[PDB]
């Protein structure tokens, strides 16, 4: 049989955490009773390009940080950055402007005790994608 | 995890119409009373082909249209015509014989109020097709 | 709209079996009383590989066959026997080791009367693939 149904696609993501106890020689501006080296990142699998249709990516760290929404705008939508503590952060997504989409929020738990990482490897669905945000997905 | 499931197989569409209502100047042999100018259409995304899936659609208007059944049989699978009324037009979808498929009967509001237009993209979702089919399907 | 979604990715699949009437003339050291050839099987669409993401077929017959647990170690993943009834054949599908996955079981219902075929052309998703069972999966 053959039915109309609502049109979606979908992306598989690749975001999370790597962290690292810091040995002897610590980042040079890093507060000294940190004692953590870690990465929040969103990434394609095979660490193939993301930024076709996504133009954005903010993280918003703990407030214990200086300028906590960290603002990336270009690949690698990443943030290496020094800590002592497990705390929330909340990615925001922002997709190409021809999407017409909202900010894709979500969150993730900063992982430091047992390298350590914390990845989690899904899949974006877009509900009702406009044809000029279509063609821009189907490119790849 | 793995498991087995039917087959499905989903193609994007893009169907509906657009209108423009004309001056004082008519096209030749345009009915007095018709007060508008619209094509009523299904095609692809990116005006893509669709003829490799789709043998032809068949456009039923109001039976005040004389030979209100029109067959396009090869593509554009569109037809322009003028009018004054918006009415509901059955879309009849007739798949390439490989496809062994039933007609896909849908409909659609012709549209001439707030260019008007009224487009819809969405999704033919083919449930258990054949090989021969499958194979049509994913030349593209 | 945009949704986080739990990952899964589709792959087509044809299994099931053929049967014919032998007749005549037999194969060498078949069973006298045996009266049809059969071949069970597991294919993708077009006869197109899946070695790629199976490593291993097994079929498991009725105990009236000597040896009655078959793996196929690489493709054609089939068997042809002969037979003179109808039974349940357990095909076990495994996945290449990358995938992490257990057994896939599915079963079939060896036909041989009104050749004769029992053929079914469905869908294997995968929940939850890892990112390198994913780059396997997306070779095509």
């Amino acid at each position: 049989g053959a039915r109309i149904k609502t049109l979606s696609v979908s992306r598989p993501i690749i975001y999370g955490n790597t962290a690292k106890k810091m040995g002897s020689v610590k980042p040079p501006n890093a507060p000294a009773e940190h004692t953590h080296l870690w990465t929040i990142f969103v990434r394609g699998p095979q660490n193939e390009d993301i930024s076709y249709f996504i133009k954005k990516v903010v993280f918003k760290l703990h407030d214990t940080y200086p300028n906590p929404v960290r603002s990336i705008e270009a690949p690698p939508f990443e943030l290496t950055e020094t800590g002592w503590g497990e705390f929330d952060i909340n990615i925001k997504v922002y997709f190409v402007e021809e999407a017409n989409e909202k900010v894709l929020n979500f969150y993730h738990r900063l992982r430091l005790h047992p390298e350590v990482s914390s990845v989690y490897f899904d899949e974006i669905v877009f509900n009702e994608p406009n044809e000029e945000f279509f063609k821009i997905l189907m490119s790849r």
